[PDB]
């Protein structure tokens, strides 16, 4: 199998990522940054999103593995001082997979997969967009912005934002407000929404057509767009289990006690 | 084809249910109350809830029907005027169906089948019980009580409490807080959970086993309770419908505008 | 000084408590609990609940103090370790006095003090009210019902509904919502809302008129209610300080990390 | 009396204001726009606050009157129907008073004043503060940014953010969190905070030192900060009442039904 492994580059982990390297050694796996059938991040979600991102063109031939150096993370989610274990199974595991978002902008196409989530505000002023729902108008939003979130990223922004969490074997996709402007003449929802596959979430400007749209880390201006368009991916991100960590007790020791 | 139609008992819906008895005359239908395979319901959601709760032994064999002569419901969402097109529709439709949340308490068994959703209170004092998911210890709540939704059953309490509104597509269940204590010392999530099919959300007693557990109208006082289990019905609630009339356009015209 | 001292019943709180007893038969004090110028409380907040509402009588006469064997309270905010230094100085204090709550049921009168709450929920079945704020329809509320808090309260229940945390040297009240149902036909403000003094909010039922009244620990089911009146009390608790704990850092002490 | 009126600019309130100007002319008034003791503004609550902040200078001086040409405004509360009877009673009122909020930066001092609110985000990245409260170490707030509200700024950002309203004449200000980051590592108190006079508020950077600052419509990047400080201003808005138009009937007007 080849194999590769980003780091978050400070002592701890860059000494974590060189000895796994040498243990890889002692098998019979090769190190390929460009062709990997193994991704492994060593330092935090963060590091995760990268390699994620690194690699996004080759999903389906890649299992991704996440060790967190520091706090328990919900993407790297094995200990330093099980890498020695982590090695020896590697080499010869069943395969989980997570779903995915995807973002279209059209100005007058562009495409991005994000793990965590996407999220819109405005650039020059005030946030006024029209929500459309499989094209039925479902809303004026007003406010700050507007965040959609996969499962697995529902733990993240969406969670800040007032969402629910939801377990990651569900396909599908949540919606939340930023400081939603509500009285008699301005409505939104206001709770979150959440949408199954193959629903298509639009969202088109009303004066204003300049937005700051990021996805994960990444975060563009982007000028002249007449729509935002989501929808859950078609593409999936593979992990790598060796034991059983459920999604639950995961959101426990992060959110409630470890 | 057998069929039956309840009353909110007032005179605007019991005049328009003897002229929809006296509308299937005019074709080969039979009015049977015991063994309907239509169960048409004229008044609002309270009497679609009831309608569903006569029949709830015969969930496979009914197509479900509501008629609001209100304000506009997310169960009876056919207008009065459109009763003689009901009418000749009914008489040779697709079907829909929407997922159901099931309830089991034990003592020292009954189940419960619910269409919006289940809550637990406490009857004596405080409210504190231990959540475990997929037999895991999850959190220890303290608060008001507990509130576990169907998809279809997110526009009502489960919104009230923060919720998010869900398709009913989506095969889950979605568990909120009421007025939990979050301290130091006490801890719970907080956000609402999504559960999947397959999943078993259990709440055990910690001191006081006296609950007040509602199952949509219905509010029954549970005494020396041990477990009170929530999982994914099985069994579906069938609806016969006739036009498109999507989930979010009906949110859109209950909570935006109509 | 005549004084008196309530304790929890445990183990812990009573030898504490006969400990300080014996303190101040060194001194000249006399244990007078008829009409006592010294409270001291012994347990928790609710062990300092029912002692303030032993002698509410008598609020204009007595000091408080409150002594905590358990977690850190945020009126029994001295620690066991520290009570013969409390018997020193009591025997010779400056004074602070924080706001108080009053509530008056009218039939076909009621008044009640409240330190921490007076909440109103429904008795049999769903929860109508017209909230009138100084003689002026404010809004017609429906959901589980509605809290009232003062400014010490406020870490209280009204935390828990969402509310927000007031310093007590502010004379006001702030009224929370309880799972409030919001559509396109029912609309209520959704915002906790602050009340000076001098304001005086009115609950007028629509249909049923029994509700279930709470006025700190003190729960009272009301029939044939007329009016609900709410306003902040002439009358204040009076506490005996001896040391600079501020409000904030027991709200931090409370809720961040202690 | 000197005298002076500004416009929203489009048609509707440029001829409002002329026809004002003539109504004026007929008594003995004087137009100043540079030391006048009454400032009327045409528009909305965006024009009253432009027409706030050109005159802060002199508010001890001036008495402010606001005119709505759109909808019903909280500072804009007079009908432009009504314009020729304020010119009347213009001409011989009396006043009342509503608190602001000072805003202090320092780097390696700017002073600003609010009628709204003044807001702090992150320029580059994340943002991350500690919350000082009367130099007691409060939090370490991680999240979008905080927001700072006067009471009538209550009815406006802050209540996007889940705020409180608060009657104007509690002099008082109130903090609200924008997407907090809560884990069982980063801790925040949730809860909306509202302080009395002489109580000050401190933020205090962690690593970025660059935040984008907002005061009412005003918003400037501030670089190398080493605090940024609240308290309730010594100084007052002064309005002309002609009528009572309470406060909390304003708020049912703007938010329930008008
Ligand atoms: C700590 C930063 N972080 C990242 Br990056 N992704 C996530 C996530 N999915 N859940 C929680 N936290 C996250
Ligand atoms: C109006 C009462 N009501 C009932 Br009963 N069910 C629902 C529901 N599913 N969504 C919204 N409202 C409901
Ligand atoms: C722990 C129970 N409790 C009582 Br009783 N009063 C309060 C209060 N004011 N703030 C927080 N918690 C309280
Ligand atoms: C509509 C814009 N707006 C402005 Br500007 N100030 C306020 C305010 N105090 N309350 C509500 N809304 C406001």
């Amino acid at each position: 199998m080849k194999y590769m492994i980003t780091s978050k580059g400070d002592e701890k982990s860059d000494l974590l990522r060189l000895n796994m390297i040498a243990g890889f050694g002692e098998y019979d796996m090769e190190y390929d940054d460009v062709e990997p059938e193994i991704v492994i991040s060593i330092g935090g979600d963060g590091t995760f999103l990268s390699a994620f991102h690194q690699y996004e063109e080759r999903l389906d031939e890649i299992a991704f593995i996440g060790i967190h150096t520091g706090h328990l993370g919900f993407y790297a989610d094995w200990r330093p001082a099980e890498a020695d274990k982590l090695v020896k199974l590697l080499a010869k595991y069943q395969k989980v997979s997570y779903p995915l978002l995807k973002t279209t902008v059209k100005y007058g196409e562009a495409t991005y997969l994000a793990l965590n989530e996407s999220t819109v505000k405005s650039s020059g002023g005030p946030f006024v967009v029209d929500v459309v729902i499989n094209d039925i108008h479902f809303e004026r939003f007003r406010g700050d912005g507007l965040c959609m979130s996969t499962p697995s990223g529902t733990t993240a922004y969406n969670k800040s934002l007032g969402g629910a969490l939801m377990h990651p074997s569900i396909e599908a996709m949540q919606l939340t407000e930023m400081a939603s402007i509500n009285n008699r003449v301005y409505r939104t929802i206001g709770s979150p929404l959440v949408f199954p596959k193959h629903h298509v979430v639009s969202l088109q400007p009303v004066n204003d057509k300049d937005f700051q749209i990021s996805v994960d880390h990444l975060s563009i201006l982007h000028r002249d767009v007449q729509e935002i368009r989501y929808e859950v991916s078609a593409k999936k991100i593979h992990f790598a289990r060796f034991r059983s960590f459920p999604f639950w007790r995961r959101v426990h020791d992060s959110f409630i006690e470890d």
